[PDB]
């Protein structure tokens, strides 16, 4: 079956995901003496593996890994409300798993947070909620814009494009939230560290910045 | 209409463009005690949000996001005069929104200086002017390369081609006049900090080196 | 002989990719006064580095540049058994030359480990070879997928895909395990240094984690 | 006439690759109290801005921008010895102009040594060639694997993998010699500054590499 097939692809790309890029919070200072965050080497990270999975499982499941794309795709119709939860179930599962795996081969005194998404204290969970919508926005609109099959001017990498949306978002909100721009992401870890500070952000803020994001493409600009 | 669309897409590729491009700016050491500055954070953010924003929106209205890109246009007549003006007029509205957001969701104590674009103390605005007309020059003439119809030659994305030349013009420049390109970009924090300082060379220095760009593209080497 | 160009072509690629790549990782602040290590600086070096020999070589003999792809070629039948033992004979080589050269032009005091890959004091070799397994996995899913001629929807550089796979297993990796994924290239500086610390899992996790992904695509996934 | 347009073209795009690149050499702390350098800043810089710059002049002078690729192109008579003598003496005059702008817009502080290519104390000169020899060997066996109309397979943008393959070359060379792979780019700030020391190797070591990677391209592996 190719739906079954579709729905191991999104476990398995969120589980690869997961554990590299939150691989990559990692800081190998310590929790006692942490060492300069490099926002380059997570930014880097996070949007390059999401290119590699895009690459890897576009042509397989159509490489959603997130469940804001994939509420996204429902709200537009482009894929069915039972489809979605299957998808959904996946990534978080997957996300649970890539996490569980990073936090078994990760020495305790560094795994710190294991890159859990927090609001920074000097945020209010309004504005970091904004944050997520904004980021998680220019991410879906980025990936209709990407797969517009009436396009006949999109350029090079789908995959790298959606790719350097995911780093941007990261670039700019690491310190405000986190940068998640992905409910499973987010998910994943907290499950792990039984961490859920201001968790429902995380899944409002991305679902309603898609869900904008795929309406205006689908229904405002391209039609 | 076609055109509405155009206008409100450059307002809204501004706004995102500047919010997470300004963003990465940001200091969160604060102006007391402020952090290494990360020039490759900062330029990979901008260039990067170039290349995703042309990738959003180069179909729906040629992704110009630029006041002198605009002007280069109307300069070798490939847009309207009447059609520039609510370009241009929408670029720096989306400018002023994108940073006026920034500006509501980061905390007092690091917005610093909200990543206005100013001429280093060392420098005379003279030479900042010249350091923006050439860093403009290059970016407009790989947009006039990029998009040029008569080559059969162009490879891969024309949106990371376009983001990694924003992203040069900052390896060099950011410490030399913060690397506009970009009037709107300017404008657009200097509207909501209230900060001036040699602003004209934000105008004149990328609106020349823009038009000399696109005028020895189209006139000189490929007419 | 298109053959033993392809062989030639594989010791040359292996070659010039290590002696760059570990080039990369030389501490110029010495073995006494370590500078901090520059995890991007590495990352990108790596996966540039295969990018390129990709770029330069996948014509002539397919661009392998590492034992566990060849390996995992050999296990889904796309390349002979002969073939495949001179491939890993020339990669070994060719590891060897290029960390030897290395050797030769970098000053004795900042030699170091020579880029030998090791695992970290605070993980165990099973999870060391865990950690290579997973990175080497999506590697070389990367490269099976990326190169799928049933698909229609592969875009941009394949090349760069590859690298961009490479740069996310160090992004992650480096501080867990060196980040190897190649058998060849922990292999070259093993033999220059006389370090052979855990250096079976340098083999076996790679090529375990390239035979799983080659099997789950050309089996299950896309058969 | 198209020649006169392409020796223009080899001129301008020298200035501004020396520009912008020597300009990201440039270390803000001063020559009293240096801060750290930014290996990743300069290697993406270099990188990026040929990349850019071959977008920009490919398809009107072939953007050689590097007296090493010229003469490669001799050797294998891909160019007439009347073209190259004026694109060598363009790519000469064009890194005078840019390394002059550059010295008269940054503040006599922090010009330091204007990004000349010099050799580390604790190399010998031989060393210094033969690494330069070898980083330019593959710069330029990547523009005759990218550039040769007989290959089917080349994906992507061939700009951008040239571009990647200067980037690998300074992120290994950069503390050895300067990562030169480009005798007009020494050759400018040379000028600029009076400082010839060693100057013979960054016009042997790249010609040398040059002529062996297009001899091997053209007539061993892809005749
Ligand atoms: C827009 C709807 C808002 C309803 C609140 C969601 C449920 C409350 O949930 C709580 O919210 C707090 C404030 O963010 C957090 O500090 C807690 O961690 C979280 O458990
Ligand atoms: C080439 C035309 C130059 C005319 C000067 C523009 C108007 C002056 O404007 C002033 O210029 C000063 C010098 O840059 C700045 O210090 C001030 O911030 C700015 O307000
Ligand atoms: C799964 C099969 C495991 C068999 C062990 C391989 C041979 C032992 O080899 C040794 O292993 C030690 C533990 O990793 C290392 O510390 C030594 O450096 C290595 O020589
Ligand atoms: C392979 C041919 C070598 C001949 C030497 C070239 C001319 C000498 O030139 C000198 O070489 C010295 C050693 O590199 C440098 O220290 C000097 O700066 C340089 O002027």
């Amino acid at each position: 079956q190719a739906f079954w097939k579709a729905v191991t692809a999104e476990f398995l790309a969120m589980l690869i995901f997961v554990l590299l890029s939150l691989g990559s919070t990692i800081n190998w200072g310590g929790t006692e003496k942490p060492l300069p965050v490099d926002m380059v080497l997570i930014s880097l990270c996070f949007g390059l593996s999401i290119a590699t999975m895009v690459q890897c499982f576009g042509h397989i499941s159509g490489g959603h890994i997130n469940p804001a794309v994939t509420v996204a795709m429902v709200c537009t119709r482009k894929i069915s409300i039972a489809k979605s939860v299957f998808y959904i179930a996946a990534q978080c599962l997957g996300a649970i798993i890539g996490a569980g795996i990073l936090y078994l081969v990760t020495p305790p005194s560094v795994v710190g947070g294991l890159g859990v998404t927090m609001v920074h204290g000097n945020l209010t969970a309004g504005h970091g909620l904004l944050v997520e919508l904004i980021i998680t926005f220019q991410l879906v609109f980025t990936i209709f814009a990407s797969c517009d099959s009436k396009r006949t001017d999109v350029t090079g990498s789908i995959a790298l494009a959606i790719g350097f949306s995911v780093a941007i978002g990261h670039l700019f909100a690491i310190n405000y939230t986190g940068a998640s721009m992905n409910p499973a992401r987010s998910f994943g870890p907290a499950v792990i560290m039984g961490n859920w500070e201001n968790h429902w952000i995380y899944w409002v803020g991305p679902i309603i910045g898609a869900v904008l994001a795929g309406g205006l493409y689908e229904y405002v600009f391209c039609p």
